[PDB]
């Protein structure tokens, strides 16, 4: 059992071939789960799954800069489960961030946020139980 909200430093930023891998379980009658990866306040890249967004399940990412808001990207297909184990993967490639959930892509993410070497901090938060977060390069 990890605490929620859960900081992960990731020392040196983010590269390609960085693979990060969080697994953990969906708590009855979640909200929300939110990973946030962090430019000193700026937000880099936020991966936000909604299980009820006016009825809808829905997967958000953004980035925040200057602590506004970008242009939102969504994505329908939704794997997570309300009480269910779960593992996402990050992937670092050198255009995007890759996201698959339980061994199946998701979605990418087009890097925003450049300076890849400063996102140097990932906040793990959000209605679920968290059993492991760590990160290796493949």
């Amino acid at each position: 059992p990890l605490i929620v909200p859960y900081n992960l430093p990731l020392p040196g930023g983010v590269v390609p071939r960085m693979l990060i891998t969080i697994l953990g379980t969906v708590k009855p009658n979640a909200n929300r789960i939110a990973l946030d990866f962090q430019r000193g306040n700026d937000v880099a890249f936020h991966f936000n799954p909604r299980f009820n967004e006016n009825n809808r399940r829905v997967i958000v990412c953004n980035t925040k800069l200057d602590n506004n808001w970008g242009r939102e990207e969504r994505q329908s297909v939704f794997p997570f489960e309300s009480g269910k184990p779960f593992k996402i993967q990050v992937l670092v490639e050198p255009d995007h961030f890759k996201v698959a959930v339980n061994d199946a892509h998701l979605l990418q993410y087009n890097h925003r946020v450049k300076k890849l070497n400063e996102i140097s901090k990932l906040g793990i938060s959000g209605d679920i139980d968290l059993t492991s977060a760590s990160y290796t390069m493949i």
